[PDB]
């Protein structure tokens, strides 16, 4: 199957024409949308969503990742194969930073084989359709990785500050605010569990000049409605939520904001 | 096929990872999205959308319904088989109230068979992925209903006031406001047709302290642009619309608001 | 495959029930969404999106186009076969104006064969589900075009002013503003290239009483961030964009607005 992720939105016909290209190459391709609502040009956001979503895709899944503000420039077009046997077709702009780091990379190929393109003359601003999508289609059909082009020994990396436990607390950043307003961080719940806390315990959440108390819970329903809670989200990351409410609003925080969890 | 309905939104990667789980279990599963834009935690809204959409799905369709604010709590996870031979995989929070009432229930099973789960250790807040979705996948693949777990003799019901015809009028509630602003009620068009009215007749619509006149019509185009009309929507429910306009705005009404249709 | 385009939105269960009808008729149907976010009743917008998207669909693709404010009225329901061998199932309201003009029409059939319908008694306001969708399904399954109904010798056309090159400049209109804010016109990039301009050249963009200078470029990245550029979009149309910005905001323009490109 193909894991599809972009910042194109579902309003435009872009996603659709990309899917038609894939289907023309391989009518049996299974295209699963991770999301096409990554904020415009937000590769950082895509890098996290990509990793988190990939955890539930099987090995040998071909990911088509296109948040590519540098489309048509000298930036490289690449295919990365990670050590957990997954493949990623994307621009070399750092969007594959998280999967590379978390999974480790087995090999990287630069997209050079023009026989794999949709059109002999690729448009300058829509490689998603003319290059990436058709390459993902071929790979998902069984094209050997080496037929993509030459190997690359390096790739662009996005700078990321690794969250740590210092002085009974863990400092991190808001990685993703979902539609419910839940606030997921880049702080692994295992790391948090190093402050020697446990479910039913109460901790402190510091955002900006604000400080809140919050129960460590398993389910939203574990606290009264409207109350705050700290818990492991579906991907193993520490998330702050308001039971039947919007934590992003209560905390008044946005993606990228620094967050501190104190015992 | 699988009818998929949630309040997760399409912006998050949630819908996607759920679909990947289904596809991993059964690559041939046909997943049709009813909608993933039910307002957060709005089971009432989902219960109506579910019923209305189910009318066009064939018998033996497996519905995956996940608007589950009580995820991870003692609330039961169930599979309901209705008398029209459709199946519903959902939380026992009343979201299956309308199909149960309208179709009648043949049997209910509590989800207990852990061999049907996606993960041996289900996350606390995303049973949609770890329990419901994989159970729907197995059922759609032909798993006998009894393999799901033990039978249940009752289920949670949402309180709903049945609309009636009293004194040349029918009182009801706004069930769904669609993207055009059309205002669909919970009033069956057949019931309305008891006030001895007919197409081309004019009736009165009362909302709040407001009263409007509206023609009973078949098509929006049956009245001048901007005019109000009362008609049967695609599911047989009385709906109020503005031809080439937004009735929710003109009436200034929202879902749940009481509505009165007077001869 | 079936190219699906409507103004129904993805929030409602409408798109879903239409897809279930198609799948019931032909479980092997490949439904590719072009977009369901065309503004309500905006056939003009749909006519352009349709054409632009069709360029990447293969010949023999069956397009299901339903932006039908006149649903249930005397307006005809038709199937148009163009000279590039594509088929379009739609209301005869002018939504097929652009493909007809650009591709030329080989034949038009009025939908008359009721054996092709979803329901013996079609709803008055949702022919998308009861007539169009099932007809598209049958055609995609191989139903000969003549079985649809009698031939029609004419069809509704939307009035459109053809952009031209007069006095070193080209006047046109904004056809589509995408999610990035890019401003695509109805001006073919080939026509623009008649003003004897070339990449790296600078031209003038006139909107309203405003005038801007903009570089003619290939990729957004070809200019500094925040700068304006004129380039050919993925469909060959002249588009104005802001590198890593929103041109619709900078120009303060909307679809339908007249635009002038001066040497
Ligand atoms: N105005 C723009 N400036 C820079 N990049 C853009 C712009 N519009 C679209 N893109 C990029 O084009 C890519 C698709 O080819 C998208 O991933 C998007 O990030
Ligand atoms: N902050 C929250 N409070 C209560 N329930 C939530 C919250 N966020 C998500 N959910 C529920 O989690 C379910 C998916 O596991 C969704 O159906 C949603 O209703
Ligand atoms: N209030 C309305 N007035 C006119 N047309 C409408 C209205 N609501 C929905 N439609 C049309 O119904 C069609 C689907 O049957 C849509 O394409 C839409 O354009």
């Amino acid at each position: 199957m193909i894991g599809f992720l972009t910042d194109w939105g579902l309003k435009s016909h872009y996603v659709g024409v990309a899917k038609a290209v894939i289907k023309r190459i391989n009518p049996s391709a299974e295209i699963i949308d991770i999301t096409h609502e990554v904020e415009p040009f937000n590769v950082r956001k895509a890098s996290h969503v990509l990793y988190r979503a990939s955890l539930d895709f099987p090995p040998s899944t071909v990911f088509l990742v296109v948040v590519d503000y540098g489309v048509g420039t000298s930036r490289k077009a690449i295919v990365m194969k990670t050590k957990n046997d997954q493949y990623f077709v994307a621009p070399d702009n750092g969007v594959l930073t998280v999967v590379a780091e978390e999974y480790g990379v087995a090999e990287i190929r630069e997209i050079e084989n023009r026989e794999l393109f949709y059109k002999k003359n690729p448009s300058f601003t829509f490689h998603g359709r003319d290059i990436f999508a058709p390459v993902a289609a071929h790979l998902d059909m069984g094209l050997p990785l080496e037929r993509v082009g030459d190997r690359l020994l390096s790739y662009e990396v996005l700078k990321m500050r690794k969250p740590v436990v210092e002085n009974e607390k863990v400092i991190g950043e808001v990685a993703i605010v979902d539609t419910f307003g839940n606030v997921s961080t880049n702080i692994p719940f295992d790391l948090f569990l190093k402050l020697s806390v446990d479910f039913d315990d109460v901790v402190r959440v510091r955002v900006g000049r604000k400080e809140f108390k919050a129960a460590v819970a398993k389910a939203f329903g574990d606290v009264d409605t409207g109350e705050l809670l700290v818990h492991p989200d579906s991907a193993g990351f520490l998330e702050i939520a308001v039971n039947l409410g919007d934590a992003s609003q209560v905390l008044s925080v946005k993606e990228g904001d620094e967050i501190e969890i104190c015992r």
